């Protein structure tokens, strides 16, 4: 699986603490069945600009509220999450055609990132820093930031917003969320359950427009003081050069490349378990899932066979009275970017031992359980991202030259390692320059810092790091001597 | 200590491990005499680029070598700047005609940096994560980031170096130093330092040239990792959308307008001392210096008299074998901005009590310790930051109101407090919406955290916390069924 | 002629090194009437920027030592692709910015103009020999190709703008990289689409389109471009010189405008309100060249008012192919709320709003309705800054003397207007005119016809002769006669 | 000996500052300046602004009679004129009359011109128009002149600036600032009217900047190196300026095998040895061909040994000192760095015996090749570096091998050689079997060595705007 472990369909804008329509609506295609699941109040510019300024003036008042205040909002809005959770994951299930098991996960990390930062706020502490002259005393302390606007990918819509939900109502920050717009519904949804449970207005606003014209007058205002996106890094430098205007604070997780190396001694069973389940659960759709899985050449043969029985066994379709394990990719230009990687790997030598093409007798988006071998790093399935339902497996044989070849990327997000060794474990664990090192499995929670360096981008989700893209620190400083 | 800083000649370009020359050369302008008192070899784009691909190599083995094995060359470095202190301060002296006494911040700052952050990193501990299922173990440590460029301020040219030279070494990122091309002297000097330590190849670079060109060709490299500058506002937000070629970290500290609030129950010889003092010191060109003098009503008098009788005793001249208090403004362009801020003040009710001008027969650039009164928030010197040696002065009634005023400027760097009433020390201490608040007195020093909010920029200098534009963080998770 | 130019899309890819390729990353276009996407291209990052500067520059050698006899063939092969796909090429342009149907013939027209004009111009140039006044050499003065030249375009014209650049490079064998505007890029990159289908040779011709601060000043700060050429505002004309100085490069730009148009007492009121009205109205009033400040005498002012505001009323409005439409939107928000600042900051300190000024009703794009502003003086906005908009802005006065110095009350010098029957006043006003075009009971711009600002509006040449110029470099082989 | 004033706004007048003019012969004192700051800077500026509305519209003949009104002052005062120029860079006397001959020849050149330009109409092709092209004055011009040749640099541009109606600010360099400040008494003198010429030195970072940065300028000119063409470029970008520069020069001098050696050897020595070798016109890597080559070494070695080297004024001088210590410097490693990568040191590469001034013998170096400094950078000294080739396309590549683009030179008897060489260099100048420049033969470089033209008609170009009026004939 994702390895994440937990601890009307017509919509309208949530701006200002209420429910507004607009000039233009979004109609919203499932990508299985190329069929319309709902609308959405589309916003515009004037519509960014009315989110934009309900925030700012809602600033004083709720980064003043006491911490504990504040997260009395967030349970009873986690109440109403509760609540509504049907129709949550209902709409993810229809705006993208995400198997109903996997909307569990979206659903679920709400819940979570709601207790969580609600808990950590209450805990806040100051600190003393130590004079070394002993003529003044140093209190540390953390304040809120200010506005704060998120844009959100549509590959986990609930889980991308409770990244960001959770640590700005904590920290008082009032939020202008920009979901996708190829799936708006759920956050919509959410915004709905604000609008029931009476969250004071301009702490929270959601909106789904077009990304030249209002993500950038979102990224061009002065207001923001802080920028947070989880999407591709060409859409990072956008937002840095665009949000210029004035000084803010960016933090995103951007694309990742992610390499998994199978050693000779690793629990063979595990190791495949671990690679097909995170490979094909969101259809490989995952910012940690391995791009390139490197295996050495003694358990070559037998791990690609227990490789291509998981991808056979994965059930692949759009039913929620089913049990799916897989379902679409998002939309057109991913099928076909996803294809000219497979076929071009093709060309340059790679093996196709599965998939590689859509099921037969259907028309959504769907692309099968793809296994390819003897892919070499010249090919632009290595280089590139692959965000989909592909298995790239490399021959290896020297740990020190796979090492080299498994950080010869620009990405710096989630690596994996499975060995049964201790000093090839902590070989690894040392020299790969990523975000994320995951040993004989793979874990993601709440409670767990979740980050890339190098070019996967800036700051952290989960864990209490997460606080620290919305909350300043202040120093008082008192002579002793008066 | 008026500056609150307590503590604890031909010159070649410093690229890949040796000095070399270029194709031109900077003439240095004393401020004070206006004559030529040194030269600098001018970098240009080709000479930029060999500092970013020196660094770039150099990562590998810095990065990698032992945070004791780096602590010993930063110490050996500290030993080489000790033994040549009189050649540093004078560079100082001599670009900047800085008072000898204030060349002290600079050359101490440097020593100081160097001893605090060598021993900061060996006591880098890695920090356990508790699993919240008990099924997995997890390890965050913390790792070089890469490559870090650095845009320096002439105001404190040792000093703004020692910022980001003792964490850049001390977290293994090779290092590339542009000083201000009004103030490269005294870098210069410590390149040679460098240089005569045999410093491994690309750990340090400095270089100077001009900002259209070297500057932007710093930031739009896509070698460095981080980008940190101090400077005015403007110049960061160019530096962040150049940047945008590559995701990057970026640290500021950029323009500032402290208030200073004097209240009715304040130690009155306290509260002059500390802002004369400050305020005259480097003839007002600090980033912390109050930039506006709020005074109470019913203490106004005795206040003006005894910032006026200070003022008075200021000492004004260059001569390193002189005891002078106080040398000029940088030059011309600040000579005239700060001259229309005062005649600005004049002509819309701001009454002129001393200063105002250039002293009589000198032709340097430089500024009579001036005292403005009767200021109020339409004038351009309230609004902009001051950067001379102006004390401007508002007299308020209500805390309340004086409150709403201090917070009235986007500006978030520090803040004065003057009272002997705990309430009203813990009503301002809590509400000032600033980096720092200073209680009844100044203080700086290599371990307190140096940091501004809003439109004053992002990151901290001085502290354990200057490290973390430096270092990356990793989450090692292992799964202990295996 | 209302503009005065008298003549003679699914996804793009980056037309690079003779080869259409893709990228990673994609930008959408936006059309300003019905704010819906319209197209999509393959957006350069500083490596394709890079890729594009270096194949023009390993094209060069090739390039610059063709025949120019052989040039103009590549010239005319390329014009007659244009010509065989004048329907694409004007549905971009329409696409891109909501220009009316007719208006994209200015767009296309000059396209094929410029190709024609300096094809047969390269042709005609011959060496010049000078005198030596001791008899003791001989000198012959000839002209080479200058190296690699590189265009940044405005959005208000997007083919016409490429026209300018484009016809001179080729002509000259400098090997051309070009950026449009990432609002409209559209019909650049229908142009690299044709190259590649002619088989122009690599390098020769590279269009890209991408971020400013990143890909714009890569190109600028680059070392391999010979001439910089752009068509933009003053602010980022200052910034390409500092920026460009990463080397020695030729500039040359055309920046903003603040042309005056002066009507006498003695003026035909209905030939001055038509060719006022005419090029205030053609692309929305986004144009150089057109007014800025109408300068009307007392004794016709009530007259002339009321012959503008019944052309004013009479612009048809609005957005399709299919319909006889005079007047689009505007390029964007930024662009609408720009303008309708001016206009409300006027009627703050006195104006008289007498038509227009706002979008019309029950309407979503950026339109902006025929604007008519009388009552307007020295102190406004309106007068101070360019308009670049479908607003007239009317000032009245008295003398003509004091009328000459506020029109020369500007740091522009692009065009300027006079109509009068007086050949006194004519002389007069085009004498003392400080702007490069001084335009009298008319307007008229084309291909053979030099188009330049002075003073802060720009430096070099559009169109004529005269715009080979900056892509030709002198060379004087001078012989000892005595052997 | 001498004391000279600013000449700002028709005014001769003092400031707080001097600077003391040092003969690099005798290392003595021979006079001094009133040096400018930031403030008189901006007093020229200013006034040259001015001036601008009444002198531009003066007439151009009314501007020519200024013209040589100052050319009969300049006529008059020859003698001190050409001391001035003796004196602050110890330029041999012979040598200085290229510098006062070429300010009388440009203002004479361009007084004549400017009452002969003439509109132009251009064709309405469809006849609905009439086209008249005019020319007028630019605005402000500022102008940073080089030492090499202080009165020839200002004569380039005091003559179109004059007559084209701009107001000048001239900039000459402090090494050699004597020369143009007794231009300006003259201007003075004959009472130029106030603002149309402006002349003052001073500090480079302080002066030079505060002139390029100001928004006043119209024209920026300078005569220098290429860094300071670029820093130039950048600082005057705070408007929109005209940029006209001549900067540095890496000329090849290619002497083939079917070439009047004699000839040869005459015209390269002549110009490599005039003015110590600083002119950017000089080559900078001779390119012989082998089968004359140690014929060629030997001609040039004949005639470097008659340079008589010193400074006398009474004396047939033919080579001074160069101008200061660090050129000096900067000459010597170029020579010591190519010895010790193999070139034959055959005459020269020392200071002479008992001198102790700022001279450098006449240097002749062989085996030569392109990996050395002295062949990549350029000498601007009394060095002849030469290069041996075999293949003339070779040599062409390696001719071409350099961002300068200045002046060229090939030698040879073949008239396909001269026309092969003549097509392919790419240079500004292509000087064949000899060498001419004069006030009527256009002057400029192209790529990394400037943009714009010195000297003949296209001098105007920078200093003249054009106007098109165009009028409707239906009326």
């Amino acid at each position: 699986g994702s390895s994440h472990h937990h601890h009307s369909l017509s919509k309208q804008l949530y701006i200002g603490g209420k429910l507004i329509t607009s000039d233009a609506t979004t109609e919203i295609i499932n990508p299985a069945t190329l069929e319309i699941v709902g609308e959405i109040s589309a916003a515009g510019i004037n519509e960014a600009n009315m989110a934009l300024e309900s925030a700012q003036e809602a600033f004083s008042s709720w980064s003043t509220t006491p911490a504990i205040e504040r997260a009395q909002w967030m349970l009873k809005l986690r109440d109403a999450v509760i609540a509504n959770e049907q129709h949550l994951r209902e709409c993810v299930h229809l705006e993208m055609a995400k198997p109903w098991q996997s909307t569990a996960d979206d659903f679920q990390m709400l819940v979570d990132s709601l207790n969580f930062y609600a808990d950590a706020i209450v805990n806040i502490a100051d600190e003393e820093i130590k004079d070394n002259e002993g003529t003044h005393s140093h209190v540390l302390s953390r304040e809120p930031v200010g506005v704060a606007a998120a844009f959100l990918a549509w590959n986990f819509p609930l889980l991308n917003l409770a990244y960001k939900l959770g640590p700005a109502m904590a920290a008082g920050c009032p939020l202008v969320v920009k979901p996708s717009s190829k799936t708006p519904l759920s956050a919509y949804a959410v915004g709905e359950l604000c609008e029931q449970i009476g969250l004071p207005a301009g702490v929270v606003n959601i909106l789904s427009g077009m990304d030249s014209t209002v993500g950038d007058a979102i990224s061009a205002s002065t207001i923001p003081s802080v920028l947070t996106l989880i999407g591709s890094t060409n859409v990072g430098k956008h937002v840095i050069a665009t949000g210029a205007t004035s000084i803010k604070r960016y933090s995103m997780e951007l694309g990742g490349n992610a390499p998994a190396i199978v050693c000779s001694d690793a629990n063979l069973d595990n190791a495949a378990d671990v690679i097909c389940g995170v490979k094909f659960a969101n259809a490989g759709q995952i910012c940690v899932t391995p791009n390139r899985v490197f295996v050495h050449e003694s358990v070559a043969d037998e791990f690609i066979e227990k490789v291509l029985t998981r991808a056979k066994a994965v059930k692949v379709g759009f039913d929620k009275n089913e049990a799916i394990d897989m379902g679409p990719v998002m939309d057109a230009n991913s099928w076909q970017r996803i294809d000219e990687l497979v076929k071009d790997a093709q060309q340059n030598g790679a093996q196709l031992q599965l998939g590689g093409k859509k099921p037969t007798g259907v028309n959504g988006y769907f692309y099968e359980p793809t296994v390819l071998t003897n892919v070499d790093s010249s090919m632009k399935i290595y280089k590139d991202e692959i965000f989909g339902p592909v298995i790239s497996i490399i021959i290896f044989s020297d740990n020190e030259q796979v090492l080299s070849d498994a950080n010869d990327t620009d990405a710096g997000l989630s690596s994996f390692i499975f060995s049964s060794n201790e000093d090839t474990i902590s070989y690894f664990a040392k020299h790969l320059r990523f975000g994320e090192v995951q040993v004989n499995g793979i874990k993601y929670s709440i409670n767990l810092p979740h980050f890339g360096i190098k070019q996967s981008g800036v700051g952290v989700d989960c864990s209490l790091l997460a606080l620290d893209d919305y909350l300043a620190y202040k120093r008082v400083s008192r002579a002793l001597k008066v």
